[PDB]
């Protein structure tokens, strides 16, 4: 159980970086974002070594970066999955947060 980062954390691995603020998801439980590994919650970054390193955006296997981040029917709500619910039916904020472009994660 470690410390929540300030905001503005830079997630840059590709020429799309976004920027993550743990004030917003202050409501999200830590485990649900950092999920068990080995029966532990984990704390190392999402790309560690071992973890979802692989770039490429056509593996979705727990190696797969992008995967872990857009995709629907994860073990784990993704960053869009989890925003998808969050927005419903409301138009303006599956554009906000689930748009690939115009979006607040993709501008
Ligand atoms: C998702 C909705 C999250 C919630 C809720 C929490 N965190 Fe988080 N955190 C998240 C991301 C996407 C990242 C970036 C990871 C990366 O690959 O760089 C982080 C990062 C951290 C870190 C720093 C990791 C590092 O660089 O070593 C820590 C220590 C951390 N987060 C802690 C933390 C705690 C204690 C939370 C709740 C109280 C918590 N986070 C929630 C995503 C999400
Ligand atoms: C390695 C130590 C990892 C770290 C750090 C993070 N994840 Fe992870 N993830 C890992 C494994 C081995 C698994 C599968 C665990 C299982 O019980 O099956 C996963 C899985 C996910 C998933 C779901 C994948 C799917 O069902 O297709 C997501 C959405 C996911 N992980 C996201 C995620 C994020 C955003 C992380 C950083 C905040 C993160 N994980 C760290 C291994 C590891
Ligand atoms: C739920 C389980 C979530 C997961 C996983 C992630 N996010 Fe999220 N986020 C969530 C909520 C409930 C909200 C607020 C909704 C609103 O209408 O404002 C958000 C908001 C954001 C935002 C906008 C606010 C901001 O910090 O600029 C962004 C850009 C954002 N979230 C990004 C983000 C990323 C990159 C995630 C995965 C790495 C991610 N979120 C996961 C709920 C949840
Ligand atoms: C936040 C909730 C996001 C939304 C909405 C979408 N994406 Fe995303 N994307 C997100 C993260 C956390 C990252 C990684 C940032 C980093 O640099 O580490 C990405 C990255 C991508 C990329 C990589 C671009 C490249 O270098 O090739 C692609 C291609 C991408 N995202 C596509 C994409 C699409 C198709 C979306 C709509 C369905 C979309 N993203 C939304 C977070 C978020």
């Amino acid at each position: 159980a470690p410390k929540a980062p300030a905001d503005g954390l830079k997630m840059d691995k590709t020429k799309q970086p976004v920027v993550f603020n743990h004030s917003t998801h202050k409501a999200v439980k830590c485990g649900d974002c950092h999920h068990p590994v080995n029966g532990k919650e984990d704390y190392q970054k999402c790309a560690t070594a071992g973890c979802h390193d692989n770039m490429d955006k056509k593996d979705k296997s727990a190696k797969g970066y992008l995967h872990a981040m857009h995709d629907k029917g994860t073990k784990f709500k993704s960053c869009v999955g989890c925003h998808l619910e969050t927005a419903g039916a409301d138009a303006a904020k599956k554009k906000e947060l689930t748009g690939c472009k115009g979006s607040k994660c993709h501008s």
